[PDB]
């Protein structure tokens, strides 16, 4: 590991936590603003 | 929205610089319930 992957671990935890405080339209609106390329990298990493 | 957008961008930038063993070792440390929430959110 590294301090960068420790950072990544905390970003993931923060993102799940923030998602809990969002309403449906806010979560969809957030996802709508994320480039599909960024989403794809995250999906495949989580599904690997 | 701005903070979460930055979180997602920073995360993508970190993952793209990682070797395969680093990315997969990091995935090992993510709870399955967290991974499932994020996957379903990203795929809709
Ligand atoms: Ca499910």
């Amino acid at each position: 590991g590294s301090m960068g992957s420790l950072r990544a671990l905390h970003l993931v935890e923060d993102l799940r936590g923030l998602l809990e405080m969002m309403e449906t339209d806010e979560k969809e609106g957030l996802r709508c603003q994320i480039p599909d390329s960024t989403a794809e990298v995250l999906i495949e990493w989580l599904q690997n």
